């Protein structure tokens, strides 16, 4: 099928796995605000919530 | 860009749970419009870097 990110997330869809994939994605924001707020956060998490945010929002 | 100070910022401002909601709002619209099929290259693009910096970065 077509080379590009659309035809990815069509297969997903196929594979039933789109919900599963951003439930996961919610998991991980969730665990990651939590460490936060919690002080117990690595600086690997700061970093990678640091990245999830700013590739979903500006700022 | 160092992630810590960037954290304890929005932590001292009391911003940490709006950011995180900002984010689940974006990730709640890119998931619709995915199975809708409205969404663009663009919002493909986007929803599978925050699936790859969400689940495969510190898995």
């Amino acid at each position: 099928k077509n080379g590009d990110a659309k035809t990815f997330w069509m297969e997903l869809e196929d594979d039933g796995k789109v919900d599963f994939i951003f439930e996961q994605v919610q998991n991980v924001l969730q665990s990651l605000k939590q460490k936060i707020k919690d002080g117990s956060a690595t600086n690997k998490e700061y970093i990678q919530a640091m990245i999830l945010v700013n590739e979903a929002t500006i700022i």
